[PDB]
């Protein structure tokens, strides 16, 4: 899911190297597993991310923070496209709604004016941000098609969220295991220890990125204090079940984006999306009016000082 920025050193979300070559800037819109395959230790190339972003690489990944230049959200930042003192580029950081720490990228340069949403969930405060409100014409929009599919349907994030809450009101009696990625829908977590005031138990490291994030302090990691048990998403299966009723009649909730049949009966798979629908982001397009959109083309002039620096 990476993205080569055509006849520029860009790259967001993209770790190959050998696949990119010409690529000397790298970019973290968010920090979920799926867009980070190369991040390690041994990275040592220039990477810019989000303020959490940074916290979330440097603790998670083991990546060095000589090589994490960690900007603002929402404010514009001059990055160089050289070796020498000459060419920049400006990137504007919008909140995503997406994810801890996402963020959407907006660059400036020879190449024009480049809008990458990555994963983003649209609400209607996103066009009210002063780097989109400027007039400025985006001439590139890499935008996320995710629930533009017109394959299977799924529901938003909140008819999901009202699907589990009638799952576990149904099953007052019942230990509920809820699986989930490394990252997001903690604030989700939040709703289900008010809804049924107990406190949610987690991993200490799902324990540290939550007081990293500010949240009520409504979880713990003793096992018996509550009733619903947060766990990774792998753990939900066939075998784990039997495990888990063997003790206390357990329900296991999978909130997923995908097609998934429930391998067993206690196990409830809830359509996730996380992404924007269908018609908020063609109201997200008609605002921005951008000359073009791709998915996730003109050949702009490269500089002399920046057709050195992409091969060395
Ligand atoms: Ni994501």
């Amino acid at each position: 899911n990476g993205v080569l920025i055509p006849h520029t050193p860009i790259a967001v979300d993209f770790w190959s190297l050998r696949r990119a070559g010409t690529a000397r800037l790298f970019f973290l819109s968010h920090m979920h597993s799926d867009h980070t395959v190369g991040l390690s230790s041994t990275w040592a190339r220039p990477l810019y991310c989000s303020p959490i972003t940074a916290h979330l690489l440097h603790r998670h990944l083991q990546v060095s923070k000589q090589w994490i230049q960690a900007l603002e959200v929402g404010e514009s930042h001059v990055l160089p496209l050289d070796e020498i003192g000459q060419e920049t580029m400006t990137v504007t950081l919008l909140d995503a709604n997406h994810c801890p720490g996402s963020v959407m990228f907006l660059f400036e340069g020879y190449f024009g004016t480049i809008l990458y949403t990555g994963d983003f969930r649209y609400t209607p405060s996103m066009l009210k941000e002063p780097a989109l409100t400027l007039g400025k014409q985006i001439h590139t929009l890499y935008l996320d098609n995710t629930n533009c599919n017109p394959a299977l349907v799924l529901p938003s994030r909140q008819e999901a969220a009202h699907q589990i809450v009638q799952l576990i009101r149904k099953h007052p009696q019942h230990n509920i295991k809820i699986g989930l990625y490394s990252l997001g829908k903690e604030s989700l977590l939040e709703q289900l220890a008010l809804e049924f005031q107990t406190w949610v138990v987690l991993s200490p490291r799902r324990l540290e990125l939550v007081q990293l994030l500010g949240l009520a302090d409504v979880f713990t990691v003793e096992e018996k204090a509550g009733r619903i048990h947060a766990v990774d998403h792998m753990e939900i299966c066939h075998s784990n079940m039997l495990r888990w009723n063997q003790t206390h009649p357990t329900i296991a909730i999978l909130p997923t984006s995908r097609k998934i049949h429930s391998s067993h009966p206690d196990i409830h798979v809830i359509p996730y999306s996380d992404h924007s629908s269908y018609s908020e982001l063609r109201a997200f397009v008609a605002a921005l009016k951008p000359c073009q959109v791709v998915p996730i083309i003109s050949v702009p002039l490269i500089p002399d000082s920046v057709q050195q620096y992409m091969s060395s």
